[PDB]
């Protein structure tokens, strides 16, 4: 029956008295995987494992190869076998038997998602996508039922790690498969919030705890509800307070940077600049630690690259400015420091994506780049045309690159917001800024006919500039506004779901670290370098309840009346 | 505003040493650039001086850094693009985004 | 000078051809296509503006 794909007969055999646990035997599984494995599917799996690979792809490939060649978790192997050959009903039937199912469902969805892209067939890709969506919905519904029934056991199940199913929890698989919907559900968000506040109660007003951060003695009093001296350690170990402290430290670092840059910058650095160098050194140490924890994947994110560039720019500025003898180098170092200051200051937008009020709006900015690009494309085309035409008709043989580019591009660009593109388009006023020769740093003069009268006709220039201004300054901006409005309306319903994923990423990254306040984390890193079952049963019970719920919902059609009529 | 003002002031003048004018240049002018006027007339070397003050005695902005001779030392190829980007961002994109969110 | 002016106008005409050729980019093409549908709004705007 398994060979012939008879799901109903398989279910009947299982439920009528067959012992599946005893059924699955080493010889049986070897004979099943060695030969009945589709050769096409075998080759596709080998190609996928060899080329793309992943934390679970290699595991499943190794298990398959081991079984073909010759705890145990055989039921999981059978479920994998059923899934890999695209058997919907048989896969569900086998899934109904596994002890751990939510993890199994998430892993199956991940496997289908990674295997669907490779396949060239459109119809097969669509079928696999539909199956993956079905399994995702199954997992979401099951976990919602479990959390609604019991909360602490649901959180424990989340924390529970498999014994080499994939070596990962449900959270890790869901995030790896970018399953936004599963994490966006209330249970996972509440778990992340509880982990975020740490010891502190989640019901406390946020302003109370923010106020207590500054004044230490206020923490000893009963203002903070610690229950969800020992209070100090329980408070300063909370990642929320560590994050707030780091934000304060970063703001103070920006203030010091600006003060040194504008108010106190001399040939020989003074004490404040040395303190600034020390702060940048601790930031660089943190960046090096972050490099160590991750691989080259860490450089696939824009903000990380920006931070690395800022640090390298700071080092370059240090290098340039140590030549106190030469004045021409101190200014260059200061300019490098100014650019690095811009880079550092832009980091606040990244760090403040967690505020729960600004974060979603910041996230949605990434979705308007196509509208911006179209706007810039039209603007650039129009600027090029107008500038070239105007320059050609007005002055002749410019012969200076900087002023060709100044007239052709810069002035039409300035015409976008306010001032009319050219005061030379009108003969009413001209000269006293002209230069017949190129010796001076002024625009080339207008072409002149006999006498000193300008030769260009106004009846072709004035309409040109009028049309250009009417187009750029009004129509295009309004079109941009309309496109932005439509995009916001479309993407608002999904922005919050997308933002919750990044919130999880934060609430995991900050909690993973040792949680030491930023100013003196160096000591921690230095001396670390010196030092450098029951839940599954409950899951099955809840799965049985959920399956019975599905069956009752199906039977709620009330069509049995006609059958009883017959 | 903070980023642009700090960068521009740092590259252009040196050691300001007067709080009211540090704050006037860093914040007030970029803020005025939101509605209309270009943030800085000093970004371009085509016109300068006659409003400068080498010393702080008068109530005028501090002069621009000077190299050998009286020529300004700041390069335009980093200032002009900076101001262009800042204006394109604040004056147009942000206002339209605000309109969309209000709608 | 007249020939140069004619060349400038012809340059404008040629440069406007990029918008036509780039209607196939799969990102800009749809937005370029939709421009043809706002001419009535532009016309009403211009009518009121001219009267005033
Ligand atoms: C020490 C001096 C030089 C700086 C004084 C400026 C203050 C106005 C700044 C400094 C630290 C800032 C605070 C740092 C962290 C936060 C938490 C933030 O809310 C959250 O991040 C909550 C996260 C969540 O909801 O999950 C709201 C602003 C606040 C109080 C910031 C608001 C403005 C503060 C008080
Ligand atoms: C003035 C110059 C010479 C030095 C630069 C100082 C900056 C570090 C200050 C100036 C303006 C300040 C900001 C004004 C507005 C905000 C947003 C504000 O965001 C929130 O509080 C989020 C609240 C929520 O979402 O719940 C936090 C303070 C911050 C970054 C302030 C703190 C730091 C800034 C950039
Ligand atoms: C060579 C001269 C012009 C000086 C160069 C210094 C700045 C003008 C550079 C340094 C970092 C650059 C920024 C790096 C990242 C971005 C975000 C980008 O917009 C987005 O990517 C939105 C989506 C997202 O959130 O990532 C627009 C340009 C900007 C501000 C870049 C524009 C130019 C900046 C400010
Ligand atoms: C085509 C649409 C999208 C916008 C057109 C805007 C109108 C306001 C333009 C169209 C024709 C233009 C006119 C065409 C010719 C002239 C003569 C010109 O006066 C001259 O100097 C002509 C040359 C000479 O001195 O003999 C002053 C502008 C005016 C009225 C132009 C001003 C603005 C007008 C009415
Ligand atoms: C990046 C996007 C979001 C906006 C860019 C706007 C453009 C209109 C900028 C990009 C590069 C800029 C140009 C970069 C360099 C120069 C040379 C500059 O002339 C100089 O004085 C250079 C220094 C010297 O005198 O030698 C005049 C402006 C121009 C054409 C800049 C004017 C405006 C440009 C084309
Ligand atoms: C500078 C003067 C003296 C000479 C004129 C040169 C032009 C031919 C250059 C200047 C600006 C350039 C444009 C800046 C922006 C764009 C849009 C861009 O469109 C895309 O890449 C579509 C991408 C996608 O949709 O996937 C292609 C390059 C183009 C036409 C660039 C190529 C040609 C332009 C018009
Ligand atoms: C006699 C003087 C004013 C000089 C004439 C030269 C230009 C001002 C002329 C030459 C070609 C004309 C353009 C030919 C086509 C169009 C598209 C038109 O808008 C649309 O048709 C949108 C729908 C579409 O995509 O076809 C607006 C005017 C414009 C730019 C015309 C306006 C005036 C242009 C640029
Ligand atoms: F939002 C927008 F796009 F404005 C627009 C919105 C709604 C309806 C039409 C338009 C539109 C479209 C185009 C086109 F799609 F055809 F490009 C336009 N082209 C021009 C001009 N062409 O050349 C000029 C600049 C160079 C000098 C000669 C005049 C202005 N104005 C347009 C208006
Ligand atoms: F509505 C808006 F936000 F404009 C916007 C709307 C739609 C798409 C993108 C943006 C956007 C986003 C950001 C970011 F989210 F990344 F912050 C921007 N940042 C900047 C600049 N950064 O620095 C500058 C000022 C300081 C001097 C250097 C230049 C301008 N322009 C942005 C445009």
């Amino acid at each position: 029956a398994l060979i012939k794909d008879r799901p109903k007969f398989v279910r009947l055999f299982l439920e009528n008295g067959l012992n599946l646990q005893k059924f699955l035997t080493n010889e049986v599984l070897t004979e099943l995987f060695s030969t009945h494995f589709s050769t096409l599917v075998y080759r596709n799996l080998q190609i996928a494992k060899n080329s793309y690979n992943d934390a679970l792809l290699t595991f499943v490939w190794k298990l398959v190869a081991n079984f073909r060649r010759s705890t145990r978790h055989p039921l999981q192997a059978l479920f994998i076998w059923a899934i890999l050959q695209n058997k919907k009903e048989l896969s569900k039937v086998i899934w109904e038997q596994t002890k751990g199912c939510t993890l199994a469902a998430l892993g199956a969805s991940k496997l289908l998602k990674t295997l669907a892209k490779v396949k060239n067939d459109i119809n097969a890709a669509g079928e696999s996508e539909e199956l993956a969506n079905e399994y995702e919905t199954r997992a979401v519904e099951l976990f919602t039922e479990c959390y609604s029934n019991d909360e602490d056991l649901a959180e424990q199940l989340l924390v529970y790690s498999c014994e080499a199913w994939g070596g990962s929890n449900c959270l890790e698989l869901a995030v790896e498969a970018t399953d936004q919907h599963f994490i966006a559900q209330p249970g996972v968000q509440n778990f992340l919030s509880k982990q975020w506040y740490g010891e502190i109660s989640r019901d406390t007003k946020n302003w109370k705890i923010i106020l207590c951060l500054f004044i230490i003695p206020l923490v000893g009093c009963g203002l903070v509800s610690f229950r969800k001296l020992w209070y100090y350690v329980a408070f300063f170990t909370s990642p929320f307070v560590v994050f707030s402290w780091n934000v304060v430290f970063y703001i103070a670092f920006l203030l010091l940077f600006a003060y040194v840059l504008l108010m106190d910058f001399h040939s020989v650095p003074h004490t404040p600049e040395l303190i600034l160098y020390a702060l940048v050194f601790v930031l660089f140490c943190d960046e090096v630690r972050q490099w160590y924890m991750n691989g080259v994947n860490y450089f696939t994110d824009l903000w990380n690259v920006m931070d690395t560039l800022g640090l390298f720019y700071f080092i370059a500025g240090i290098v340039f400015r140590l030549h106190s003898s030469n004045k021409s180098s101190l200014y260059s170092g200061r300019v490098i420091f100014c650019l690095d200051y811009i880079i550092f200051t832009l980091r606040l937008i990244h760090i403040f994506t967690v505020s729960r009020n600004l974060g979603p709006k910041i996230i949605m900015l990434q979705r308007m780049l196509i509208d911006v690009f179209f706007f810039l494309f039209l603007f650039a085309v129009w600027m090029v045309a107008f500038g070239v035409a105007r320059q050609g008709i007005l002055r002749q043989n410019e012969q200076r690159w900087r002023w060709i580019f100044r007239s052709v591009i810069y002035e039409p660009y300035l015409a976008m917001f306010g001032q009319v593109p050219s005061d030379v388009d009108s003969t009413t006023y001209d000269f006293s800024h002209c230069t017949f020769s190129g010796n001076e740093s002024k625009p080339l003069c207008v072409e002149l006919d006999e006498h000193n009268l300008p030769r260009f006709p106004e009846w072709i220039t004035i309409p040109l500039v009028c049309i250009y201004m009417l187009s750029t300054n009004i129509l295009l901006v309004n079109l941009l506004v309309a496109m932005f409005g439509y995009t916001v309306g479309i993407v608002q319903e999904n922005n919050d779901q997308v933002w919750k994923f990044q919130r999880y990423f934060l609430v995991q990254e900050y909690c993973n670290r040792l949680n030491i306040p930023f100013p003196f984390v160096v000591f921690a890193y230095f001396y670390m370098v010196v030092k450098k079952n029951e839940t599954l049963a409950w899951e099955g019970v809840m799965k049985e309840n959920y399956l019975v719920k599905i069956n009752t919902k199906a039977n709620d059609n009330s069509e049995e009346m006609r059958h009883r009529f017959r």
